[PDB]
């Protein structure tokens, strides 16, 4: 696999041992051949599990998830997918790695799609080798892959709201369940219903993931309520998965606003990874997977693939050349390579709006391409009245950096800035000039 000019997809089934058994053997062989190598983890939780699997090997951990200081003897670097893309965008030199390994290579966040595009382009150029590790590669149509032990698959109506009757099987269970919901707000309602019924519930989402995931190891629980972030290598000691089979889809409308459409069906890859949380113990057959809908190609026209092109158009490759998306996912967006390439100062604003501003890629691009500088927040208040952000059914208000109370009405509306209480609180702080 390690031969230059080749991309290998390591598609062993979930729980086959890609991370704990295969990855250390690849790393040893890469060090034996003096290959400068990068290992890309989807999250800090996976970065910490990888350190345990690679312990003793000379790996430089470029993440605060692992308490290990580098010694300079390392030619293998390990970082998150988002950190790789961030360092490529920033004015810092990233080594031209001979071997590029991406774990949980199915991740559809924009920075992970961009990282696959950049790496696969370097392989196409004949400059590098790559290994993408995932049971569910782009375009997979199999929601029921192999597992370490047999799973009981059952199609059943799954609640998406609080209930008083008709779903006794949910609460009659005496084991541990991982339940995938389409949004944080939907999980809050289901969690409250379960807590009122006497269950112990932990909730996971992208913004709370490292902190709350530790609770699944440190205390007893009956349910974990989680969004799709748990499809990325999160391991639980569970015997049942309840899967709504639904997700939200960010969609750009008329090139001028982003809505969160749905909930709508998940892809086959997501359904296989959600199911893949159980059936992992060869000595415990009969884990249950209850699923509440079918699968569909909901990654087609999904904003993340247009946002990955915005990132790739702004990464230096070679002169004016621009990296393409990885071939099996290149048709998910109608976009021309290079259409989002920004001039020097606008590119710097675009990067800072994402890195420090914590804005979605699409929204950071609208601001930067309009020639607005990072600290100028006048655009948060001068949009049309239909762009008014609401807080508990009344227009949201903030004190601007000038000390005036104003209604939040952004020039460009991206539903991701106000999709839950935490997102809206963060956007109000941004509008106020607090970061
Ligand atoms: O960049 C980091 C850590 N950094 C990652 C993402 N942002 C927050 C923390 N460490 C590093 C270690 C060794 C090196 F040689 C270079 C960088």
């Amino acid at each position: 696999m390690l031969k230059k000019k080749q991309l290998t997809v390591l598609d062993l089934h979930p729980g086959a041992g890609k991370t704990r058994r295969v990855l250390p053997e690849i790393v040893r062989e890469a060090i034996k051949k003096r290959l400068r190598t990068v290992i890309l983890a989807p999250t800090r939780v996976v970065a910490a599990e990888m350190e345990e699997a690679l312990r003793g090997l000379p790996v430089r951990y470029m993440t605060t998830a692992v308490n290990v200081t580098h010694s300079g003897t390392e030619i293998v670097d390990l970082m998150c997918h988002a950190t790789f893309t961030s360092r490529l965008l920033q004015p810092i030199r990233v080594p031209n790695y001979n071997l590029n390994i991406m774990d949980e290579a199915h991740f559809t966040d924009p920075s992970s799609i961009a990282a696959r595009g950049y790496i696969s382009t370097r392989v196409e150029m004949g400059e590098a080798a790559a290994i993408f590790m995932t049971a569910t590669p782009p375009g997979t149509r199999d929601a029921f892959p192999d597992s370490n032990s047999p799973i009981m698959d059952t199609e059943v109506e799954v609640p998406e709201r609080a209930w008083s009757s008709g779903f006794d099987w949910v609460t009659d269970h005496s084991g541990k369940t991982v339940w995938f919901v389409p949004s944080v707000r939907n999980g809050n309602e289901i969690a409250a219903c379960l807590t009122k019924a006497g269950k112990r519930v932990i909730q996971l989402s992208r913004k709370t993931f490292e902190t709350e995931f530790q609770k699944t190891k440190n205390q007893e629980w009956d349910f974990v309520i989680t969004t799709d972030i748990s499809e990325m290598g999160a391991n639980f000691k569970a015997d049942r998965v309840i899967d709504s089979r639904r997700c939200l889809k960010p969609v750009i409308l008329d090139g001028e606003r982003v809505i969160l459409a749905g909930p709508m069906p998940v892809t086959h890859a997501s359904a296989a990874q959600r199911r893949g949380r159980i059936g992992r113990n060869p000595n415990k057959p009969g884990d249950e997977y209850m699923y509440g809908g079918g699968c569909a190609e909901t990654d087609e026209g999904h904003a993340h693939w247009l946002e990955a092109r915005m990132l790739l158009d702004n990464i230096y490759l070679q002169d004016g050349l621009i990296a393409s998306l990885y071939r099996p996912e290149a048709d998910k967006v109608a976009a021309i390579e290079g259409e989002f390439k920004l001039r020097t100062e606008q590119r710097k604003t675009f990067v800072e709006l994402m890195k420090r501003g914590d804005l979605p890629v699409w929204l950071a691009y609208q601001v930067a391409s309009a020639g607005i500088t990072y600290t100028d927040r006048r655009w948060c208040f001068d949009g049309t009245t239909n762009n008014t952000i609401m807080e508990d059914s009344v227009p949201a208000e903030v004190w601007t950096k000038y000390g005036e109370k104003r209604v939040l009405k952004p020039r460009w509306m991206d539903a991701r800035v106000c999709s839950d209480h935490a997102a809206l609180k963060s956007f109000k702080e941004f509008a106020a000039g607090k970061r």
